[PDB]
């Protein structure tokens, strides 16, 4: 039975509004309702992995697992295996997989982050799960960020705290946060970003939603505007939104948006908004294709509608050769030529690089680079032809061309990372000097760039 080179992944996010679900929620897992929906002809085809994020979830883990498993069994006639479940307060993540995947899945990690301080610590934050699927690392984050139209900067701060402090994936990747640890990272939840239009325009917005005219609303969506200004979710993707705002509904129908200020809302307006979102970030040149992104129309117990997204994702096999794992394969090598880092820092320490990859037996430290002053007042760190030749464990091009090298640029004085990035080995040619490039980030914000050339030798 062959190992897959693609899987499909279902991502669900639902703020349940502290109410139990209705008896039937199958529409969610079938990607049916509004937006980019799944074809009816696929209804019986199970996804490989289902990742369910809830917020304001009033159920026990046991109660929700029973509902999820019985839902999927009704759709697919398959009894899914529970990979992981993790709950912080009323924020929960469940990962389910087809039984045939049980011995393909390992290194399961869970963690949570509590956001805020004092007043603002106690109900917002994130949960996450990571694991290996054969040769591919997968990470999943469900976050419930700060509410309220006038708190976009708090939401951005919540995002930075979650990506700094959520401890998932390979702990040996010490310079890297979750935005670099995974082949594929999915980040979803009630992100709570609002449509920033005046309160007086509520009925106008409602009119536009009834006409299915979302363009003048999406141009004021805080998540899209903050992402375009590089304030949050740098280097993440989101499918185009083609479904109505998923908040705030009157319960037990979808015919009414409940936007007016009430004692129950702290006298805040809740203009119709796309609070409930799915974003992703995959390593360069790995296959990832969104095949659905939408909301259900028939699940009305909450003041939010459930959101679904599905993806094709490239995966690789657990490779064995005569040589690696457990030794190098002298027929393979990675050379970095004429490399330089450009950093936004004011610091004048010397810097060195670390190269991390699961194609190496362990990470590789470079010599210090040569600092020059850039024309427009930046730091340029030159490595020239001084970088260590990297010795992969396996030389087979079917393996090596699918790998990635994570790069950290670290201060010699403090050994702290000033920037992290990733280079694909999916090159146009081997034995050939080719340009490489990554942006560098630290705590998920842009700190610089790394560019130069690579020369990859495989056994072929
Ligand atoms: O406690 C252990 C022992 C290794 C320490 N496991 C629990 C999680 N396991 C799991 C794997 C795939 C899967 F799809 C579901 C569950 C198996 C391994």
């Amino acid at each position: 039975q062959p190992e897959p080179d693609m899987i499909t992944i279902f991502i669900g996010t639902w703020n349940m509004g502290n109410a139990p679900p209705p008896k039937k929620i199958t529409s969610w897992f079938l990607s049916k309702g509004q937006g980019k929906t799944r074809d009816d002809s696929a209804d019986y085809i199970p996804h490989d992995i289902y990742v369910i994020g809830t917020q304001e979830d009033p159920l026990s883990e046991k109660e929700w697992l029973e509902i999820l498993k019985h839902s999927l069994q009704e759709i697919t006639s398959v009894t899914f295996k529970t990979v992981a479940i993790h709950t912080l307060w009323n924020i929960r993540i469940v990962v389910l997989a087809k039984p045939e995947h049980e011995n393909r899945i390992s290194h399961i990690c869970t963690d949570n982050v509590k956001t805020g301080i004092a007043n603002t610590l106690g109900n917002k934050g994130a949960v996450g799960v990571s694991f290996m699927f054969n040769g591919t690392s997968l990470g999943f984050v469900n976050s419930h960020l700060t509410s309220g139209s006038e708190k976009k900067l708090r939401r951005n701060q919540n995002y930075m705290n979650i990506l700094r402090f959520l401890a998932l994936g390979d702990k040996k990747l010490s310079p890297f946060n979750i935005t670099h640890r995974f082949t594929h990272l999915f980040w979803f939840g009630d992100l709570n970003y609002r449509v920033d239009l005046p309160t007086w325009e509520a009925e106008t917005i409602i009119q536009k939603i009834k006409q299915q005219q979302y363009a003048d609303l999406l141009s004021h969506d805080q998540l899209l505007t903050e992402r375009r200004e590089q304030k949050v979710f740098l280097h993440f993707e989101e499918e185009e939104i083609t479904f109505a705002p998923t908040y705030r509904f009157e319960r037990l129908t979808r015919d009414k948006y409940a936007y007016t200020k009430q004692k129950a809302t702290g006298m805040k307006y809740n203009l119709p908004s796309w609070c409930d979102r799915v974003l992703w970030k995959s390593y360069p040149l790995v296959h990832v294709v969104c095949q659905s992104y939408g909301s259900t129309s028939d699940i009305m117990t909450s003041d939010h509608s459930p959101v679904f997204a599905t993806f094709e994702a490239g995966v690789t096999s657990q490779f064995v050769s005569k040589n690696g794992p457990g030794t190098v394969d002298s027929q393979g090598q990675i050379e970095f030529l004429r490399c330089y880092a450009t950093l936004k820092t004011k610091s004048q320490t010397k810097f060195y690089l670390e190269f991390h990859s699961s194609c190496l037996e362990s990470f590789v430290k470079s010599q210090e680079g040569e600092n020059e002053e850039g024309s427009e007042g930046e730091l340029v760190v030159k490595f020239g032809e001084t970088l260590p030749k990297l010795k992969p464990i396996i030389s087979d091009p079917e393996y090596l061309l699918d790998q990635h090298i994570l790069i950290s640029i670290k201060s010699s004085d403090s050994d702290e990372s000033y920037g992290e990035g990733c280079i694909a080995l999916r090159l146009e040619a081997t034995e050939t000097q080719l340009p490489i490039y990554t942006p560098l980030t630290h705590h998920g914000e842009l700190t610089g760039h790394f560019q130069g050339e690579i020369k990859l030798q495989t056994s072929q």
